[PDB]
Parts: C-alpha cells; sequence; structure tokens
C-alpha cells in the first residue's frame, strides 16, 4: 500500500486502521500543498478527481468506502456468510456515520449533537449487542472490521468527553480487549503511522489543497 | 422484500432500482406520518434508529450502502472477483454521490438551489461522464464491469436519467453513453420498470419535501 491523503486524520484515518489491524505495513505520501493535487489528478490517478488515493496491488484505488471493503475483505475481517458480512456492514455505516461528523465539525465556524448522538444513539445499541450475545467480538466469535471500527469511534469520542463510556461497561471491557490486540496494540503506541485530531492548519492545508 | 420508506425517491430508490433490475417482486409500505416512524423505531426495527428499513430473509436491514451490497451480491451483480468488485464499487460511489446531490438539493432554500443543480451539472458534464465514457470507449463493450450485467450498470442509467430530468441535452457529447442508455434501458426488467404504471417514483417536490420534514 501507499496511501495517499493530507497530514491529518480525515477519510483515510479509518484505512490506516484496517491496515494496522490486518498486520499490514504501508507507506505514506503527504498532500502538502496545491500543486500536489493538481498534479496527481492530470497523471491519470485520481478516478472522480478526489483523494483518498491508496495505491494497492498494482491498482490505484480512489473512492473511499469502496477501498475499505476491497481491504476489509482480501485480509479476512468481513464474515463468511453474506449475512455477518450485512451486520458488519450496518454496524460500520453508524460508526462510520458518527466519525465523519467529527471528522468535518472542525471546518465550521455539532460537538454537543455528537456527543448526544454517541451517549443516546449509537453506543447504547453497541452495548447490547455485545450484551445479547455476551462474546468477545461483535460479528461472529471473529475479529471484524466493524470491531476496528468501533474502538476507533470510541476513542474519538473519548477525545471530546473523556466520561463518556462508563455508563457502558460492555463496551469499556471492548475497548480493553481490543485495544491489546497486538497489530492495534502496535498501531497505538506513541510512535506511529495514527495522526492527530484536527487543529488549525489541518484545516487549511486543506483548504489550500 | 418489503421496503419502508416515504412516497417519493431519496435513499431508497437506488434500491428498488437494483431488486427492479433482479427480477425480484418487492412490496413496499410508505412512512406517511410522525407516528408511523416512533413506532417502527421503538418495537426494536431501527438499528441506529432511521431509514430506510428493508425487511427480507428475515432479516430487518437498516443502513444503506449496507443493503445494496447485501442485494447487488446475493442476486450475482456484484463481480467475480474482487478486483472487478472493487471497479463497481468505485463506479458505485460516485454515482452514488452525484444523485445523493440531487436528492437533498430540495430541501435548501432558493439561491443554494439553483447554485447546486447548476454545479451538479457542472459535476456530472465535467466530471462524473467523461470518466464514465472512455471507460466504455476503452473497452468499447457493452457493459461497464467484465461483459455482465453488474450493479454498477444499473448505477450509471439511474444517474443518467437522473440527471437527464434538470437539463435533458446533457449526454449528447458523451456517444458512447447514449448509446448505453439505449441498451440498458431495454434489458427486460429494467424495461418493465421504467413502463408508466411502475415502482420507480418522481422527482422531489414540494410535498415530499414537507411530510419527510414532519416524519
Amino acid at each position: 500500500p501507499k496511501l495517499y491523503y493530507f497530514n491529518g486524520r480525515g477519510r483515510m484515518e479509518s484505512i490506516r486502521w484496517l491496515l494496522a489491524a490486518a498486520g499490514v505495513e504501508f507507506e505514506e505520501e503527504f498532500l502538502e500543498t496545491r500543486e500536489q493535487y493538481e498534479k496527481m489528478q492530470k497523471d491519470g490517478h485520481l478516478l472522480f478527481g478526489q483523494v483518498p488515493l491508496v495505491e494497492i496491488d498494482g491498482m490505484m484505488l480512489t473512492q473511499t468506502r469502496a477501498i475499505l471493503s476491497y481491504l476489509a475483505a482480501k485480509y479476512n475481517l468481513y464474515g463468511k456468510d453474506l449475512k455477518e458480512r450485512v451486520r458488519i456492514d450496518m454496524y460500520a455505516d453508524g460508526t462510520q456515520d458518527l466519525m465523519m461528523m467529527i471528522a468535518v465539525a472542525p471546518f465550521k465556524t455539532s460537538y454537543d449533537l455528537i456527543l448526544s448522538r454517541a451517549k443516546t444513539r449509537y453506543f447504547p445499541v453497541f452495548e447490547k449487542i455485545l450484551k445479547d450475545h455476551g462474546e468477545a467480538f461483535l460479528v461472529g466469535n471473529q475479529l471484524s472490521w466493524a470491531d476496528i471500527q468501533l474502538l476507533e469511534a470510541i476513542l474519538m469520542v473519548e477525545e471530546l468527553s473523556a466520561p463518556v463510556l462508563s455508563d457502558f461497561p460492555l463496551l469499556q471491557a471492548f475497548k480493553t480487549r481490543i485495544s491489546n490486540i497486538p497489530t492495534i496494540k502496535k498501531f497505538l503506541q506513541p510512535g506511529s503511522q495514527r495522526k492527530p485530531p484536527p487543529d488549525g492548519p489541518y484545516v487549511e492545508v486543506v483548504r489550500i489543497v
């Protein structure tokens, strides 16, 4: 893999996460300023003219959720059956939603709502999905790319309001046991590919391209 | 299947299309007003509390893109290999983008409305079509991915008509795509679904906006 995107989280972060959890080493190449983008464009790399771009298996993939489902299947993180995979995809969607609210929030002049939506909407669902089947994992007793989604979502909400999650026991226990999976652990250790929350001129590298 | 959603296009339209093209008969049940939604919610049907809802194979599937990929793979419209599938999925996402610009444009106020439509046109005429034109040119072929009807073809068509309704010319400058329209509109299942007494649903008007602001 060779990921192309900014030196920030955005739309790639969930991909880095999925790679990392797969135990797959990747290289990046940051879009710093304006000219870089216009070059990739006109060298025929960016399909519909927009990043992410992820060079992998000789192909230059380019639309976000497209790439996730290639990865998540290549490296066996989508279930066995369509019924398992649809549960994954469903979960993966909600989280995906939640995060993207956060990811886009810095560009405004919402956070208190994302909190209402996490505390009241998303977490309670995941909490009883874990409760109702007890199990260590979300779908079918195996590490699925949905678990990798939920965790990333948890810490992403946690970064805005750390308490947040106490009320959800099974989830606290989830966070622990999944953070302690070799690949996830290594990806969370201080000197990592993992990227920060959006700050200042992340927002303005991105407005300048 | 039993689709739940409004009596309008929105997020379900692309699902009805995919069902239709599969040669699969479906039943609907329209969300008319406020109370109906709050009932489905608290009877434990809506996972993260939001429609679409599509009852199928004994399961109550509920998040858009999650249902499309169940359908599109059950009824063999995703490729044979991951490399085909990802070409589908990549194409599926662009169209998906284009349409959802249109689908959400009615809920704005007027300057935004025009400024968005005229842009959707720029984006269709200058970004998405020219890409799909040469994908057809370069490989000549009748179909988008691997000489078979894939759910991407079903996506491109729906997108074409959807852009066409705003500005019918639009597409002259894309020969191969015109021909694309003709041949795919003439596939038995697509043909039937386009005949005037159909499940297919109209563009957003006023009312649709209103029912949807009132649930």
